[PDB]
């Protein structure tokens, strides 16, 4: 069964908009989301389309490009930190569910060094 997604906005939660926030979803987002390897993770997991009844028994905290890509566009996120602990809880979740060797597990390896290859400069202030 699949739980909510995660939330893209919180009236309780502050908002912001800096540089590097606007560099993640121009640059960083809008590149991995055109990767040959990026559908897997477009959107939050579909437990039941996937056949994957025990995924959320064991991911208690999922992400996904689709909810970064809301929640850039909502200036969701108070710094970049935020934004990329997202992009990395994506990523973890997937080496935790899987094992090495899985065609997911290659697909989020090459997506991740892409990631690191892009947030590796930001801008300044
Ligand atoms: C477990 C895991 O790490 C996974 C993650 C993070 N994501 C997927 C995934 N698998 C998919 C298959 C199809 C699609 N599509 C094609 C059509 N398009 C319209 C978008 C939806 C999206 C998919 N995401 C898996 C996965 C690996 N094994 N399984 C059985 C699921």
């Amino acid at each position: 069964m699949n739980p909510p997604p995660p939330e893209t906005s919180n009236p309780n939660k502050p908002k912001r908009q800096t540089n590097q926030l606007q560099y993640l979803l121009r640059v960083v987002l809008k590149t991995l989301w055109k990767h040959q390897f990026a559908w897997p993770f477009q959107q939050p997991v579909d437990a039941v389309k996937l056949n994957l009844p025990d995924y959320y028994k064991i991911i208690k905290t999922p992400m996904d490009m689709g909810t970064i890509k809301k929640r850039l566009e909502n200036n969701y996120y108070w710094n970049a930190q935020e934004c990329i602990q997202d992009f990395n809880t994506m990523f973890t979740n997937c080496y935790i569910y899987n094992k090495p060797g899985d065609d997911i597990v290659l697909m989020a390896e090459a997506l991740e060094k892409l990631f690191l290859q892009k947030i590796n400069e930001l801008p300044t202030e």
